[PDB]
């Protein structure tokens, strides 16, 4: 019958899930980044189309998508037209909006997305509010890019002899395949503006942290608390006592722990939640075309 | 007679001073950035040639230059060949080396350059040692770029309502001609990789600081201390009780004050010095070709 696809077009990757209109799962698909600021509009759209095609096993009737990078009116006006050519019916929203809707389903609340970039999104019963979520230079506190940059800067200070070399040191050098200061410099000058390459270093930080390296742990702690502070601010403003946590950074057990500890000390409850942003997009699509959301229930 | 030109090819601008071989001043000239990482090799060389031509009022016989951006073997091998076509005799060194030589004239010591980028350079009697000075992404703590980025990130948090808007807020918006969050985002996406545009914001921070804005002062303090800590490390390693301070950031009275206060609390004496990096290059050229450095003395 009808094929409805929900999509999370993020900075790290694009994830899509397809369902019919009767709540039944059809399939899933993944592709590259959906943030056009990082891969360009042509490729971002191509990646979304690919993820959708894979999940639907062909053409889709309705596509709902949460998108990273729609940070200005300019961003929206150039993205919308192209994204609408993907299927007969297409629904587009900022990724923070979809991630939050996926969980609160129309009710007030706050969600945090911590992936290649980051954002805190809330809903006060009347409108959506955003804190951060404006790119790597201006924002993205506690994101993978933010963590990767901090690690790179720390590694140089270790090479300079300013600080002792820790586990993090070799984890980073191996990740980007660099053996000395000279190679690190060259890597930086040709990788400086490639957000994905810097963000990829967050994995090295997580590995070093899991092995007890306080230097790596400090980076994760600072990033998590910088972002968590924004979540606490918005939660208090909206009047909610809980915040939902989504994104690849929360797959870092230590990062997640520092984030939850901060929220808890500030009287806020954290919840990873049961609903992904992509299924949130499916739900929004269901509402748009009239499919019964309760049919998605399964056990 | 013989025309000798000393050049400081930095991240902010290129400055040149011409003298004959008898210690007499001929003229000075300025042009754009000499750091090829920021303007490309073609333009960097063009800027150096222009500054030299202006100062010498024509062709020069000898050109000595301190250059920002020679941070790897790769950088040197591509820069040297072109720079040698500027005059019959050309001497090339990293800018930190020349800035330090200008003051200690062959003796051990430590110098700090804080301009668009930053670096701490020392000499232990046998070789030159560098700390930092590897570009905007990996380093440049307390540089104009570093300060500009911190200001931009703070301004967004003010727009988000996370912190109260201070004097700094409007100083920044006016500097980059932006009126709201939407325009700031667009500016960021088209100015993100233009180091000069981000570094230009340091002026706004200085203005706000001079007017008593603690938020702007905090940025200058953090940057100055991050860089000053590196200077203290190198001064102690080399065994010197003083550090020379050079660069446009020291024209910020508050930045300079925070820098000197930190050094002093750590038992180190600061000195702006009497000799510029460009005259340091003239002195090195004098040594190379056999002109008497003492002839430069004047009153
Ligand atoms: O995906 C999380 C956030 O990442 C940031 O880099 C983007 O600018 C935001 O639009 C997005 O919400
Ligand atoms: O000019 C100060 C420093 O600025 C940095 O951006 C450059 O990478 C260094 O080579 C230079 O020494």
């Amino acid at each position: 019958m009808m094929i409805i696809v929900g999509v999370d077009a993020g900075g790290t990757k694009t994830k899509a899930v397809a369902y019919d209109c009767e709540g039944n799962f059809i399939g899933e698909g993944s592709s590259g980044p959906g943030n056009y600021h990082n891969v360009g509009l042509t490729r971002a759209i191509e990646n979304i189309k690919e993820a959708v095609k894979i999940a639907a096993k062909g053409e889709a009737d309705v596509v709902g998508m949460g998108v990273a990078g729609l940070d200005s009116k300019f961003d929206w006006e150039n993205f919308t037209p192209l994204a609408s050519l993907i299927a007969p019916k297409v629904i587009i929203q900022h990724d923070g909006v979809i991630a939050l809707f996926a969980e609160t389903l129309g009710e007030p609340g706050v969600v945090v997305i911590a992936g290649t970039g980051s954002v805190v999104e809330g809903y006060n019963g009347k409108e959506f509010l955003r804190v951060g979520g404006r790119g790597w230079l201006l924002s993205d506190d506690g994101s993978a890019y933010w963590v990767g940059r901090k690690a790179l800067r720390k590694v140089l200070k270790m090479m300079d002899g300013l600080e002792n070399k820790t586990i993090l040191y070799n984890k980073v050098l191996k990740t980007i395949n660099v053996k000395d200061l000279d190679e690190l410099v060259m890597w930086s000058y040709t990788s400086s503006c490639q957000i994905d390459l810097v963000a990829s270093i967050a994995k090295a930080v997580d590995e070093a942290a899991n092995e007890g390296d306080t230097v790596a742990m400090d980076i994760l702690k600072q990033g998590a608390e910088l972002l968590a502070s924004q979540a606490v601010y918005l939660a208090r403003k909206i009047g909610t006592n809980k915040v939902y946590l989504k994104g690849g950074m929360f797959r870092s057990n230590i990062y997640h722990k520092f984030f939850t500890l901060y929220l808890e000390k500030e009287g806020i409850i954290s919840d990873l939640g049961k609903r992904s942003p992509e299924i949130g997009a499916v739900i929004l699509a269901y509402k748009e075309v009239g499919c019964d959301i309760k049919k998605l229930i399964s056990d």
